[PDB]
């Protein structure tokens, strides 16, 4: 059963060019949503009625319409230490939207 | 500029097998979210910080991590006429989650 679920994803801030403004941490666990959104669906998928409808339309017209996407449906914050406008390392206690809390088909 | 946006999608309830319980309408405009989530991003995309991070990670590791997905970020209801448990056609005035209101990268 390869369905929509949260899997691990470690993000190094240098690799994505954010080290120019983020002192710490060097890496963090962001997670990612992976898997398909096909029938039969799972319970923790929590699909919208449109995702269900679009998945049905994709089954009968695969070349015209795409299927639903396994995406983050809830995010969690992290803390980052960033240089202030005058170079002062400053804590951003709740840097929102950075880590996956829940996945779902949309 | 092929970015994330709402495009037309007409859904025939018979084609998806929902005519067994939906008398009317026969078809409805559900819309769909289509387009890529790549940089440079648009203003009406409203991307989360994780979608931006994942897109950056996908650029440097295309085979390991996928990119962000253009998905519905707000849905609108429709009205449907459905047969009751005793065959009585009944109006569902606000059948929620059926039509796309806004698209975005997630
Ligand atoms: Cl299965
Ligand atoms: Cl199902
Ligand atoms: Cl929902
Ligand atoms: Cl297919
Ligand atoms: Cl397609
Ligand atoms: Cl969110
Ligand atoms: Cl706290
Ligand atoms: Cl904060
Ligand atoms: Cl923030
Ligand atoms: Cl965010
Ligand atoms: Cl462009
Ligand atoms: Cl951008
Ligand atoms: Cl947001
Ligand atoms: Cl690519
Ligand atoms: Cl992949
Ligand atoms: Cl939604
Ligand atoms: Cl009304
Ligand atoms: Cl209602
Ligand atoms: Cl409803
Ligand atoms: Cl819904
Ligand atoms: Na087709
Ligand atoms: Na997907
Ligand atoms: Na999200
Ligand atoms: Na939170
Ligand atoms: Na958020
Ligand atoms: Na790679
Ligand atoms: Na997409
Ligand atoms: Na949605
Ligand atoms: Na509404
Ligand atoms: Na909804």
């Amino acid at each position: 059963g390869s369905h929509c679920q949260k899997t691990s994803l470690r993000v190094n801030f240098e690799d994505i060019g954010w080290d120019s403004w983020i002192i710490a941490p060097k890496e963090y666990e962001a997670y990612e949503c992976k898997g398909g959104c096909f029938f039969p669906l799972a319970d923790d998928v929590t699909p919208t009625k449109h995702a269900i409808v679009q998945t049905l339309v994709h089954l009968k017209f695969p070349t015209k319409v795409g299927k639903a996407c396994c995406v983050p449906t809830k995010l969690s914050p992290i803390s980052v230490l960033y240089k202030d406008d005058m170079g002062v390392p400053t804590l951003k206690y709740h840097y929102e939207g950075m880590s996956v809390a829940e996945c779902g088909c949309r």
